[PDB]
C-alpha cells in the first residue's frame, strides 16, 4: 500500500517545498510575502505589521511582477511587462509608489523597455539603463540625467553586460556599481562592434507568417571578443552642471598588452574602489585600488595597492577571481585564494603590501565570505566531517584565529548538513537555510550571542504528507582511486535490497568545479525513477569536479573531454561491482555539460552502458562560447590548444554510437549551447548510418523550463528509459 | 526458397530498373549514350555509329557532368562544377569543344558559375544568364554581346525565374525562349524588390563555427509578389557597339488592373509569339497572339486575336494553362482545355476566333499533345478500358474527328497500360516507353504506317533477377462513394491469402490533381514493406485527385484540408472492412501534401489508424508559397478566404492526437515547405501533452535525398512501422 512518488506528482508539483524568502530592510526588520501582502518583521521579538497590503494595487490595470523598496523606506519601485530575455537580463515597465503620500508617481517616469534599474545604496537615487544608456534620478519625480550617450542596440552597452559578460562572468546583466553612500556611479561599458553573431530562427505564435532570425553578438571560443572600460561618475554634482564627467579607469598595462576582461568591481569606502582584471589566458588576474583625488576629480590606482593573482595549474578562481571584502576603513581585505597546497582559504590582506597571511587552512574549502564586521569574519566552508558535500556556517575571531567556532554543525546534525545564510543589515541577526538531508528548515538567529531566535518553517506540511509516500533513500559517500577519494551519490529505491540487480541511470553533469554528490534534500525526476520504477540514480564527482582543492579540479586543465569522461565511465564499473547493480541495464544521462559527457561516454566504444540522454549538449568546443570555453582549454589555435580541441568532440565517436541506443534533445532557440551543435551531432551519425531517437523542443532556450514542454520532455525521457530498460 | 526484396535491396539498388533515355537531333536520328560513348543511331535500320568517345576527353581534368551537343552537331558543350540550387536551379561551368577541329576553345569562354546556357533551337548561337543578366555569343569562339544590365541578385532576374516561378510555375531555372530559327531571343525579366525573405539557418561541415543564415525572396500566400516583364530581342542584328534592343510586349489590359503572372510562352512562327497571363486569383487567363512588324520593328499583339480562358469552378489548367500547339504557318493551334462537362480535352483553335472546337469528347481526359503534322495529331490519355490511372498514345485524323487510333493500347495489353512517348523532328518516328503494370519496354516506331521497327529495351536482365525473389503483386481497383468511383491499388505481398488479417499502410499524396493509383511499376519502400514485412500498402485517389474531370479535381476548390483527408479515412474505413485486413493495424504515411493529409487524418479523431508518419508535412497554409496555395484556396484575408486558412491547420487538431502514435520528419534545410511548418505542429502538440516521435534531418531539403539521409530515413521509419505493428 502507500503510494509511491510519481510522474504525475514531480510534473504537477503535489508536493510542494516551503519556503521562507525575507528581505532584510534594516538592521533588525525583514519583509515577508504572506497571502500576497507584504509583512514587516521584527526580528527579534518575530510580531510584526502589514507594510503593504495585498488590495493596494488592485485597479492598477497590470499585474506587477516584482516590487523593491527604495533603502529609506520611502518609496516602492514596482515592476511590470516583465520580458525574459537571457539567464539574468529582461526589460520590464516600472512605476514608483510614494509610501508616505500614498500616490502613484505620474510624472518624468521611468520608461517602457527599461533593461535594468536599481536603487542608490542609501536615500531614494535611482539609476537605470534604456536603450543601452545610463540615466539617473535624484528624485523619483524629477527629469532623469543622461550619463552616456554612445549607447546601441548589440554593439555598446552601458552599465548593462552583452550575453558572454552576463552569462560567463558577472551573472547578471547590470553592469554598474552605486558607492556605497550613493555619491559615485561606476559602471562597465562593453563594445561588441567586431563581435561576430550566431543567429537561430525564432518561430513564435503560429500568426508570424515568416519566422524571425534572432541575431546576439556572442564569441565563439577564438572569435573576436568585447572590449570594455570603465568609468566613474560623481551623481552628487549632476544638478550643477550640464554634462557630468564620466572618468575613466583604464586597465593596468599588463593588461593592456592583449585582450582581456574586467571580471570584478568591488566598492571599498566612499573614495576607495577596487577592480579585478583577467588575461584572456584566463592564469593571471590583477587588482587595482583605486583612490578618488578630490583636488583633480580623477581616480589614481597605485602601484603599491596592485594585487596579482596567478595559476600554474590552472584558471584563476573556481569560475573567475573572488570578491574581496573590506574593513570599514577600507584599508585591508579578506580574499579567498588558492593556498599553496591547492585548497582555497581566506586570506588577509593589507592593501598596500603584497603578501597576505591565510586566516583558515586544512584539506577541505571556504566556499564563501558571507558577512565581515569589525570582530568577526563569517563564512561557509565544507569542513565538518570532511565532507565537501555538506556546507556549514563559521564564525571566526579577527583578534585570534585560532577562535572558529562553528555556528550550524550541531544545530541537527542529522537533518542539516546543507547551509546559507543571510544576515541583516548590520549582520545583527541571521537566518540560517538547512536545505539537507532532510527537509528544508529555516531558522533565524541572533548574532549578539548566537542564540535560535525561533523556527522560521520547518515544512512540517510537507512531511505530514511525505508519510503516505514510498520514497527513495540517498547515500552519499566515496570509493577511492589512485590514493585520492572520490565522493557518490545514490538515489536508493525503496525497501532497497542488496541482494537484488537494480537497473542503473547515471546521472552527469561533471563539468570543471561541478558537485553532483551532496547533503541536499530534492524532490525530483529521480525521485520518481526511483520511487515508481525501483531504478538506482547515481552521480559521481571525479577528476575536474569542485570544493576538494585544485589538485582534483585542475586535472582536466586544458584536456575537457577526457579524464572526467573516462572517470564516468570507471564510476559505473565500480557500482556494478558493489552487486546490487544490472550490468545489464545501465543507462546514463546529462543536460548542459552532462550532456557533452554523456555523449562522450556512449561513443567510447567501453560497452558499460546500455542507452543514454543528452539534452542540449555541446558537441564540440570550437561552437560554445570563449570566456567559458577558453578558460579551461586555452585557444584553438595550433601554437596552443587547437589539436584538443579537435580531439574532444563528439562527432568523431560517431561510428560507436551503433553500440548503444542514443536519445538526442534540444531546444532551437537555445541562444547558450546552439541547436547547432546537436544539428552537428546528428548529421554526423546519419553519416555513418546509425539509429538514434531525437527530439527538438521548438522555441525551448537551454533550459526547456517552459512548463508544457518541461512536462513533455520528462515524459519522453522516462519511455525511453522504461523502454530501453523494458519494464516497462 | 527464394529471398524477398529487402530494405536494403531498395537503398541500395540492388535490382536496377534498364532505361533507354535517347536525344532526337533530326527527323531521322537520335543520340543514345553507351559505355559513356555517344553514338548516333539511324531510326530506320537501327544502324549507329559513335559520335564521341567515352576517352576523348579522357585528360580534361574536371569530372564532366553534363553534355550537350549543339542542333548542328558541330559542337558541345561541356557541363562541371555541377552546384545544385533549387528543385530545378544550379551553376555551372562550361566548356565548348568543337567536334571538327577536335579541339576545346578557350577565348572568350562562358563564365564560371553560369546560372543558365542554352543552345539556340538551330545551328550554334548560344545564349547563357550570369550574375542574373543575359549574353549572347554567334560563335562559340567570339566574345559575347551583353543583353541585359539590370541583373542584380536576390532581386533583379534575367532570363531565369525567382523561387515561386521556378517551383510553380514554368518548373525550370530558365527564362529565356529562342525563336524557331533563333533569330529572336525572348524572355522575361522577374523584380521581387518587395517579396519577403524566408531565413534558415545552414549549418555545414562541422569545421563552420557559426551557421549561416539562408535568405530566398519567397511569398508566402497573401504576401507582396515578384512583378514581370517580357522581352524579345533581334539576335541576327546585335553590334558590339551599341548595347542591344530589346522590345517589351505589356501583358493586356486586363491582367495590369492587378497582380498577375507569366505562365507560358509559345513561338508559334518565325514572327509570331504567344503568351499567357494569368491573374493572381488564378481562375481567368488571357493569351496574346503577337506577330513581328518588319517596318515598326516592334511587336503587336492585335486584341482580335486574344483568347480568354476562365473557369467557374475552380482554377485554370491542371495547375495551369496549358501550352497551345500551332500549325506549321500558325493560323490556328490545338490546347487542351476544360469542356463543358469538365474533362479536359483537345480544342481546335483559329487565332483570330472566339470559338474553339473540341476534337476530342468523352468522360476520359488528355494528357498531353505529343506531336503535330497536317494529317494527324498525336496525344496521349487514359481514355483505354475506362482506366484513368492507364496512359496510352493515340492519333486522331485532322480530317475526320471520328477517325481516332490507339497506337499502344494493344502492343501488349498485360505488360503494358502506362505509356509515354517520344517524336522525331518531323514525326516521322517515335519512341514508346511502356512503364507499367510490368516491367518497361522501350520500342521504336514509325509513323507512316505505324510499324513495329524494333525493341530498343525490354529489362530481360532485370527479370531474370526479379525471378528469385518473392515479389509482391499490385491489384487496382475501384470503389464507389455516393454514385462516384474512386480508384485504389494495393501493393500485396508475395502468395496473397485473402484468408488472413494483414496490417495495412496507407500510402497518401492526395494534392490537388494527384494520382496515387495508376499502373506504373515501381521498385520502392512499399514493395520491401510488402515482400518482407508482409504489409499490405494501399493508395487512394479521392475528391481533389486528377485526370478525371473537374467535377472531382474542384471538389476541394477554396477548400484544402476536407473532402481529400475525409475521403482517405473513408477509403481505409472500407479496406479495414476487407476480410484480408487487420483493422487494429492501419497506418497512414505521407510526404510533403501527403505529410499535411497524413497529419490532418492523424488529428481527424476518426480512430480508424493506430500509427503514422508525416515528412516535411505542410501544417497551415499561409506558410506555403502564394502561387500554389493561392491556386486552391484564393486570398487569406477576411473578404477573401481567411477563415478556411484558420480552420484548415494541423495545429488546431493537436488535442486529437493523443489516440494515435506520431513521427514527424522533416529537413532543416527545406526551402519548399519550410522547417517552420513542422516547428509549428511540434510545439502545439507540447502545448496539449501529447508524446509522439520526431526526427530532423541537419541541412537537408524538401528531398531529403542524399545518400546517408535517404537511408536513415527509410531505416528509421520502417523500425517506426514494424513496431507499431508489432513485427521482428
Ligand atoms: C551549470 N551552469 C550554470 C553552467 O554550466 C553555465 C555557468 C554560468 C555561469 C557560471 C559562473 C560565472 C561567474 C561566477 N562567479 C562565481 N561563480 N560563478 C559562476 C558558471 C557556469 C555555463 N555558462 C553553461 O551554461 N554552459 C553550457 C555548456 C557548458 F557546460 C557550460
Ligand atoms: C508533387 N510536387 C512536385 C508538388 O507538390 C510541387 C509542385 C511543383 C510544380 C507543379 C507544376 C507547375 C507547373 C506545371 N505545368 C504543368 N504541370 N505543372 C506542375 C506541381 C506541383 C509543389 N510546389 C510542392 O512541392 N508542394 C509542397 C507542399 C504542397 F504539397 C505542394
Ligand atoms: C513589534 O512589537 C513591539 C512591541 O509592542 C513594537 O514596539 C514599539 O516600540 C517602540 C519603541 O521601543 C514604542 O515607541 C512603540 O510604542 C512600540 N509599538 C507600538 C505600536 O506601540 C513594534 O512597533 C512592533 N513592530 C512591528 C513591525 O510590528
Ligand atoms: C567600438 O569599437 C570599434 C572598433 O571595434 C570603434 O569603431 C572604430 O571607430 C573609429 C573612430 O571613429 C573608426 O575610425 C574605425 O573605423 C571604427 N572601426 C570599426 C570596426 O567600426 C568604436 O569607436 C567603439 N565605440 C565606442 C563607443 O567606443
Ligand atoms: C556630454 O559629454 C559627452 C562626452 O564629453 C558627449 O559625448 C560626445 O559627443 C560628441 C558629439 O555629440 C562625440 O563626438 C563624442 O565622441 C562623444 N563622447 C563620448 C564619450 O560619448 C555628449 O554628447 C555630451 N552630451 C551633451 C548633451 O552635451
Ligand atoms: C558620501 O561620500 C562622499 C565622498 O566622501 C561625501 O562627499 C564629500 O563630502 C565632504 C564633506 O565632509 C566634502 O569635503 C567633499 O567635497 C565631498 N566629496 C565629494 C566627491 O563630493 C558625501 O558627503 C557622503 N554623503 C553622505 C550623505 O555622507
Ligand atoms: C528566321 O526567320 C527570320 C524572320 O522571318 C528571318 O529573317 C528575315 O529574313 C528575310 C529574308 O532574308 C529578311 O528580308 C527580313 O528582313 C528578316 N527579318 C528579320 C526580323 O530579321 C531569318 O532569315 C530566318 N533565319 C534563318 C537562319 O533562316
Ligand atoms: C474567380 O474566383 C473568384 C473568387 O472565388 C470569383 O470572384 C468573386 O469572389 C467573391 C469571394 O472572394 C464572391 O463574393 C463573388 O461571388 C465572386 N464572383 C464575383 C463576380 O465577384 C470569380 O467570380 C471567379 N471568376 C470566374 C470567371 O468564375
Ligand atoms: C546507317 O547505315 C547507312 C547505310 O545503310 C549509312 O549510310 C548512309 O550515310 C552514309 C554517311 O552518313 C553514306 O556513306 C551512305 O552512302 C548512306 N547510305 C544511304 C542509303 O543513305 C548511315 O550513315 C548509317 N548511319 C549511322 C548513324 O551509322
Ligand atoms: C523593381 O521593382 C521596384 C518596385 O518594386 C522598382 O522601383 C520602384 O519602387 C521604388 C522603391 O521601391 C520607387 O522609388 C520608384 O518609384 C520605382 N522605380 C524606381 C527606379 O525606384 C524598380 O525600379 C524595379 N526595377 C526594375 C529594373 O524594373
Ligand atoms: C572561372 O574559374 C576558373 C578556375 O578558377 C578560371 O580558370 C583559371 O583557373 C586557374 C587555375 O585552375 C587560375 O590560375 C586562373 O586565375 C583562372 N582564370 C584564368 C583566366 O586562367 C576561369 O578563368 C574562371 N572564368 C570566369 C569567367 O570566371
Ligand atoms: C490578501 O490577499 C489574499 C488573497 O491572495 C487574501 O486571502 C488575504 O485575506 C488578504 N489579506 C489582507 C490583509 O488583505
Ligand atoms: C508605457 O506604455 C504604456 C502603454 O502603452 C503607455 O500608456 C505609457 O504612456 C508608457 N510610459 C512611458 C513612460 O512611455
Ligand atoms: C598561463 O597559461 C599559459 C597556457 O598554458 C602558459 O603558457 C603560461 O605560462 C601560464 N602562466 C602562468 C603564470 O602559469
Ligand atoms: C568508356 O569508359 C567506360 C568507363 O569510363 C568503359 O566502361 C567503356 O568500356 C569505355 N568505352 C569503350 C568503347 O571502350
Ligand atoms: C550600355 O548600358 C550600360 C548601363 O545602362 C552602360 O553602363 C554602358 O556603358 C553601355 N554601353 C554602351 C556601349 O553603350
Ligand atoms: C454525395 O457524395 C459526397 C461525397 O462524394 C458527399 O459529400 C455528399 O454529401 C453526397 N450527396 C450529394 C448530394 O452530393
Amino acid at each position: 500500500t502507500r503510494k509511491t512518488y510519481t510522474l504525475t506528482d514531480y510534473l504537477k508539483n503535489t508536493y510542494r517545498l516551503k519556503l521562507y524568502s525575507l528581505r532584510w530592510i534594516s538592521d533588525h526588520e525583514y519583509l515577508y510575502k504572506q497571502e500576497n501582502n507584504i509583512l514587516v518583521f521584527n526580528a527579534e521579538y518575530g510580531n510584526s505589521s502589514v507594510f503593504l497590503e495585498n488590495s493596494t494595487f488592485d485597479e492598477f490595470g497590470h499585474s506587477i511582477n516584482d516590487y523593491s523598496i527604495s533603502p529609506d523606506g520611502q518609496f516602492i519601485l514596482l515592476e511590470y511587462n516583465y520580458v525574459k530575455q537571457w539567464r539574468h537580463s529582461y526589460t520590464a515597465s516600472y512605476d514608483i509608489y510614494d509610501l508616505n503620500k500614498r500616490q502613484l508617481i505620474t510624472e518624468e517616469r521611468i520608461p517602457n523597455n527599461t533593461q535594468w534599474v536599481t536603487w542608490s545604496p542609501v536615500g531614494h537615487k535611482l539609476a537605470y539603463v534604456w536603450n543601452n544608456d545610463i540615466y539617473v534620478k535624484i528624485e523619483p519625480n524629477l527629469p532623469s540625467y543622461r550619463i552616456t550617450w554612445t549607447g546601441k542596440e548589440d554593439i555598446i552597452y552601458n552599465g548593462i553586460t552583452d550575453w558572454v559578460y552576463e552569462e560567463e562572468v558577472f551573472s547578471a546583466y547590470s553592469a554598474l556599481w552605486w558607492s556605497p553612500n550613493g555619491t559615485f556611479l561606476a559602471y562597465a561599458q562593453f563594445n561588441d562592434t567586431e563581435v561576430p553573431l550566431i543567429e537561430y530562427s525564432f518561430y513564435s505564435d503560429e500568426s508570424l507568417q515568416y519566422p524571425k532570425t534572432v541575431r546576439v553578438p556572442y564569441p565563439k571560443a577564438g572569435a573576436v571578443n568585447p572590449t570594455v572600460k570603465f568609468f566613474v561618475v560623481n551623481t552628487d554634482s549632476l544638478s550643477s552642471v550640464t554634462n557630468a564627467t564620466s572618468i575613466q579607469i583604464t586597465a593596468p598595462a599588463s593588461m593592456l598588452i592583449g585582450d582581456h576582461y574586467l571580471c570584478d568591481v568591488t566598492w571599498a569606502t566612499q573614495e576607495r574602489i577596487s577592480l579585478q582584471w583577467l588575461r584572456r589566458i584566463q592564469n593571471y588576474s590583477v587588482m587595482d585600488i583605486c583612490d578618488y583625488d578630490e583636488s583633480s576629480g580623477r581616480w589614481n590606482c597605485l602601484v603599491a595597492r596592485q594585487h596579482i593573482e596567478m595559476s600554474t595549474t590552472g584558471w584563476v578562481g573556481r569560475f573567475r577571481p573572488s570578491e574581496p571584502h573590506f574593513t570599514l576603513d577600507g584599508n585591508s581585505f579578506y580574499k579567498i585564494i588558492s593556498n599553496e597546497e591547492g585548497y582555497r582559504h581566506i586570506c588577509y590582506f593589507q592593501i598596500d603590501k603584497k603578501d597576505c597571511t591565510f586566516i583558515t587552512k586544512g584539506t577541505w574549502e571556504v566556499i564563501g565570505i558571507e558577512a565581515l564586521t569589525s570582530d568577526y569574519l563569517y563564512y561557509i566552508s565544507n569542513e565538518y566531517k570532511g565532507m565537501p558535500g555538506g556546507r556549514n556556517l563559521y564564525k571566526i575571531q579577527l583578534s585570534d584565529y585560532t577562535k572558529v567556532t562553528c555556528l550550524s554543525c550541531e544545530l541537527n546534525p542529522e537533518r542539516c548538513q546543507y547551509y546559507s545564510v543571510s544576515f541583516s543589515k548590520e549582520a545583527k541577526y541571521y537566518q540560517l537555510r538547512c536545505s539537507g538531508p532532510g527537509l528544508p528548515l529555516y531558522t533565524l538567529h541572533s548574532s549578539v550571542n548566537d542564540k535560535g531566535l525561533r523556527v522560521l518553517e520547518d515544512n512540517s506540511a510537507l512531511d505530514k504528507m511525505l508519510q503516505n509516500v514510498q520514497m527513495p533513500s540517498k547515500k552519499l559517500d566515496f570509493i577511492i582511486l589512485n590514493e585520492t577519494k572520490f565522493w557518490y551519490q545514490m538515489i536508493l529505491p525503496p525497501h532497497f535490497d542488496k541482494s537484488k540487480k537494480y537497473p542503473l541511470l547515471l546521472d552527469v553533469y561533471a563539468g570543471p568545479c561541478s558537485q553532483k554528490a551532496d547533503t541536499v534534500f530534492r524532490l525530483n525526476w529521480a525521485t520518481y525513477l526511483a520511487s515508481t520504477e525501483n531504478i538506482i540514480v547515481a552521480s559521481f564527482d571525479g577528476r575536474g569536479s569542485g570544493y576538494q582543492g585544485d589538485k582534483i579540479m585542475h586535472a582536466i586543465n586544458r584536456r575537457l573531454g577526457t579524464f572526467e569522461v573516462e572517470d564516468q565511465i570507471e564510476a559505473a564499473r565500480q557500482f556494478s561491482k558493489m552487486g546490487f547493480v544490472d550490468n545489464k541495464r545501465i543507462a546514463i544521462w546529462g543536460w548542459s555539460y552532462g550532456g557533452y559527457v554523456t555523449s562522450m561516454v556512449l561513443g567510447s566504444g567501453s560497452g558499460v552502458f546500455k542507452c543514454g540522454i543528452a539534452v542540449a549538449p555541446v558537441s564540440r568546443w570550437e561552437y560554445y562560447d570563449s570566456v567559458y570555453t577558453e578558460r579551461y582549454m586555452g585557444l584553438p589555435t595550433p601554437e596552443d590548444n587547437l589539436d584538443h580541441y579537435r580531439n574532444s568532440t563528439v562527432m568523431s565517436r560517431a561510428e560507436n554510437f551503433k553500440q548503444v541506443e542514443y536519445l538526442l534533445i534540444h531546444g532551437t532557440a537555445d541562444d547558450n549551447v546552439h541547436f547547432q551543435q546537436s544539428a552537428q551531432i546528428s548529421k554526423a551519425l546519419v553519416d555513418v548510418g546509425v539509429d538514434f531517437q531525437a527530439m527538438w523542443y521548438t522555441d525551448e532556450d537551454h533550459g526547456i523550463a517552459s512548463s508544457t514542454a518541461h512536462q513533455h520532455i520528462y515524459t519522453h525521457m522516462s519511455h525511453f528509459i522504461k523502454q530501453c530498460f523494458s519494464l516497462p
